[PDB]
């Protein structure tokens, strides 16, 4: 008896189907976990990073080594 619905009713509607559309667009960015996401994707040869790991080499002789007394110390050599 209402003769239908009210037209302002319709214009306030349209703007709650507005706000959805675009409230969908932030909660699909908002989807998906990092749980699942490995990289993978690579295509470029490390060039000074090699430089770099060289030294890693180098150095983890020295580093092997204070390592060994760092046991000795936390074992206080003892054992015996």
């Amino acid at each position: 008896g209402s003769r239908s619905f009210s037209l302002g009713e319709v214009s306030d509607m349209a703007a709650v189907e507005a706000a959805e559309l675009e409230m969908t667009r932030q909660v699909l960015h908002a989807g998906a976990r990092q749980d699942d996401a490995e990289p993978g994707v690579s295509g470029a040869s490390a060039h000074w990073g090699q430089r770099a790991l060289q030294g890693a080499q180098a150095v983890a002789a020295a580093q092997r080594l204070v390592h060994a007394i760092a046991l000795m110390t936390q074992f206080g050599r003892a054992g015996s």
